[PDB]
């Protein structure tokens, strides 16, 4: 039995006639098949979109800009806050201000978390460009928020 | 190494901080199957063109709030009632419509409803907007008709 | 808890009310590759000015589906079923976008120079691709064809969609 | 149990009422379904992209053996097709996967430079491949040719490992 292309996994095999390797996903095994999936999926959503800011990661760069190391300049932190923000998703704000009793501060927070999520979705541009206007005191509450919220949301 | 629970909601963003799996030739298919899910989600929400927002409009869903609007209870403007209306024509595919009104018989007067719903469906893919316009236009009583029969599609596809 | 029906076909809309599973992690796979294949349709359908073009809107009507665009292309090349030349060309742009070129390029590659077949092959991939750049003129274009040819070319069309499909 | 039809299994079944296969996704086994999303990615990822290689030959070559090929001056590959092969190998690669290489780099590692170089090619490229494709043209045929051979050698190191 031929062994899936590596190379079709991640997409595309590149080598034509010359593989002899499976592109024919109805003898892969199903693993396969899902891996591909999720190269493709991310290939897909990409196309309709320095060395240590990379290895921090964007929650690195936020939490950095936070406590002011790294050389995270403000201007990096809001395009980072961007990416966060793009990464989370309205719904599951909104389940999570339903559990919160009526005027709990939670909700103020929660509702401002969701509106910048949407700005972004909109116009991550622009949303950018507000994030910068914030003082540097207020931006890095409301980053603290995202990151706790985004922490929250994926351990249950 | 487990997988990455960011990762399987999308893309982790914790840089080489983060000690979990984000390889995902390494992963055990369920979490395969689930990161899949949540990345459709998104693509989808990608490709996307205020009143129900609100705390209770999301718990009764758009379901709720219609038929709410249709016994006249939980405040549900009739405007509200519009846009909601709106979001449930996209979650139906005009394809599973059509394979219902093949199973009816010529003058059933269900055919003259499928077509509406149909015709309402893709007026709403075209341009939801004054999709919604034209839903707003109706006579309150037949608007309620209207939503009642689109419900009952949904609810009559989605058990079979 | 098991999976929310209407979850698997897309998104739930019953807010609190629905007491079934909206959470991905405790679904079984089944349920799960259901829901992948409902909302790839999705996508795709929502990535799709064709049912303004005339002879199109024709064949939503109740026949001109139960037949397909196969049913309605098969009918138009042997004069039955009422089908207008105008609504074969549709049909003709539809199949075409079901199909991809690369699985034509993989059939020519197993033909020996100089087989007729690999004209064929070649004139149907130009078609597919004058598809996906302009549908609606592809469709004047197919309609300009005189009726013999066009019949020829669908023909043709339809053998390698059910040649790919059949390995 | 009536199977899956193996033309909704590429994508939606043209055939109406005549076809006595299953198009119910629930009745489907779990393997037919994997498939079809398979190619439904391959379709959707087709539809949202932006003459000379889709030749005989220059299929059965690949974007690899075009590109090979045209730095062993073989196969009869003009600069031109080179460079659209580049470009499609560009698209193939994510700027991710060689960031993630340039992190194993200690620093001043000579290699740094070239994913630097390879990973602006690829954003250009993302940006717009028709101007990508003139840059990659402009250069001089030597050095384009490294470049070529670096990518190429990046695309082949990712995918094992
Ligand atoms: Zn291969
Ligand atoms: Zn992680
Ligand atoms: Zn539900
Ligand atoms: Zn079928």
């Amino acid at each position: 039995r031929r062994n899936p292309c590596k190379f079709e996994i991640r997409g595309h095999c590149l080598n034509g006639k010359r593989c002899h390797f499976s592109h024919n996903y109805f003898e892969w095994p199903p693993h396969a098949l899902l891996v591909r999936q999720n190269f493709m999926l991310n290939r897909i959503l990409k196309s309709m979109d320095r060395t240590e800011e990379y290895a921090l990661g964007v929650v690195g760069v936020l939490e950095s800009y936070i406590g002011s190391i790294n050389n995270i300049t403000k201007q990096s932190a809001c395009v980072a806050m961007s990416k966060l923000l793009t990464e989370l998703n309205s719904d599951d704000i909104k389940k999570l201000r339903d559990n919160e009793e009526l005027n709990s501060p939670k909700i103020r927070v929660y509702n401002t978390v969701i509106s910048y999520i949407e700005s972004n979705r909109k116009n991550n541009k622009q949303t950018i460009h507000l994030l910068k206007r914030l003082p540097a005191d207020v931006l890095k509450k409301t980053i603290k928020n995202t990151l706790d919220i985004h922490k929250s949301i994926t351990i249950n």
